[PDB]
């Protein structure tokens, strides 16, 4: 089924400043699907960033690439069908496009193959100068 992923938030900024990504979908969406952040640059493979997925209640499950441990932290709101990537201590080396992903085999956040995701966001450039 189609579905079209739509990533906000992208800015040019400065190393040591905060950046708050989000994503949401435009129509069809989904309910309990393992989302995550990747990230490239011009040449580079993707890489993983972040997973989540819904826990009971309110609570979700959530995983971070070892590059972005300690400063970036991935949330969501199930009313507003948005995912979210709060990004800190920004360093120049965290300048990429960041995609929004979903993989609908995986049960639970946890490290994200590029390779096996299911569906893509359109992108949105994160900028840090130095």
């Amino acid at each position: 089924a189609e579905v079209q992923l739509v990533e906000s938030g992208g800015g040019l900024v400065q190393a040591g400043d905060s950046l708050r990504l989000s994503a949401t979908a435009s129509g069809r969406t989904f309910s309990r699907a393992v989302m995550g952040w990747f990230r490239q640059a011009p040449g580079k493979e993707r890489e993983f960033v972040a997973a989540i997925s819904a826990a009971p209640g309110t609570a979700y499950y959530a995983f971070y690439a070892d590059s972005v441990r300690g400063r970036f932290s991935i949330s969501a709101d199930s009313a507003k069908n948005t995912v979210y990537l709060q990004m800190n201590s920004l360093k120049p080396e965290d300048t990429a496009v960041y995609y929004v992903a979903a993989d609908l085999k995986m049960q639970v956040a946890a490290y994200m193959n590029q390779r096996s995701v299911d569906y893509w966001g359109q992108g949105t450039q994160v900028t840090v100068s130095s």
